[PDB]
């Protein structure tokens, strides 16, 4: 019913435990991200909207998966 | 008995959620720090050693609590 980008294999493999695990862009906003909370053993998860600190924007790049300065973020709104 | 700098009142008041919360120096190493992971909802946490990026050292100063250039860090050495 709600938007839910939590990929099951990512949920099963990482258990969303590590510092970059199960973190996804929020389509509505560049200053938040979505973090998945596992609900069971088969990869289902509850998506949770999480805030970036003041001034920062989600950086979805491989190896990043963190809030970053806007000029380094993956916000689709640029220039 | 093993070393645990995680103070329960800080775990309780912050839930170790914020960007500077429940972060402590690692006495054994200037290139790592200790982060507290809560084990319950009533203040108990375990200490996890976390790495600084290569070449950086822990800065325990007030308002910092982050990995920093060596000349800015609080390393006792
Ligand atoms: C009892 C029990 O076990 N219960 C289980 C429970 O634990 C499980 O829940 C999971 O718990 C774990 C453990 O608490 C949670 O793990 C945490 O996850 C968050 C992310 O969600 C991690 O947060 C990241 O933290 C890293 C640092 O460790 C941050 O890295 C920093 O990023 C900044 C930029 O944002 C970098 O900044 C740059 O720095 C350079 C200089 O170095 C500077 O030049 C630049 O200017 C600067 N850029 C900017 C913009 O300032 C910085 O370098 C870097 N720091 C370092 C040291 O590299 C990163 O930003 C954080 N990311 C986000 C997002 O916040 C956190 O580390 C991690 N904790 C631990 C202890 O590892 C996990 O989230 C949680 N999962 C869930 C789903 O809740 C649950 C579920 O599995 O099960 C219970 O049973
Ligand atoms: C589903 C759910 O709810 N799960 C819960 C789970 O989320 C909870 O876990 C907690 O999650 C949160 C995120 O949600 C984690 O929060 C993160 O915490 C980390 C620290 O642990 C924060 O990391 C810092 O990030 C900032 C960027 O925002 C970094 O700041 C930069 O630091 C550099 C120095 O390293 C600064 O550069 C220096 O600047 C000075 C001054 O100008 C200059 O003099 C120096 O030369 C310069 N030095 C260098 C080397 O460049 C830079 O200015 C600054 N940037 C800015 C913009 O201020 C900082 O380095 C990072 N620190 C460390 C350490 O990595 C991170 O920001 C924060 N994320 C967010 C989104 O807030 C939290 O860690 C995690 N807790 C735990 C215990 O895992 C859990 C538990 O509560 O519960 C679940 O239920
Ligand atoms: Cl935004
Ligand atoms: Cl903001």
């Amino acid at each position: 019913q709600p938007y839910n980008p939590c990929k099951p294999q990512e949920v099963i493999d990482t258990k969303c435990m590590g510092p970059k695990d199960c973190l996804y862009p929020n389509p509505d906003s560049c200053t938040t991200y979505i973090q998945c909370v596992p609900l069971d053993e088969v990869g289902n998860a509850k998506p949770v909207v999480k805030p970036c600190p003041k001034g920062l924007q989600w950086n979805d790049n491989v190896g990043k998966k963190w809030c970053d300065y806007p000029n380094l973020s993956t916000c689709p709104v640029k220039t």
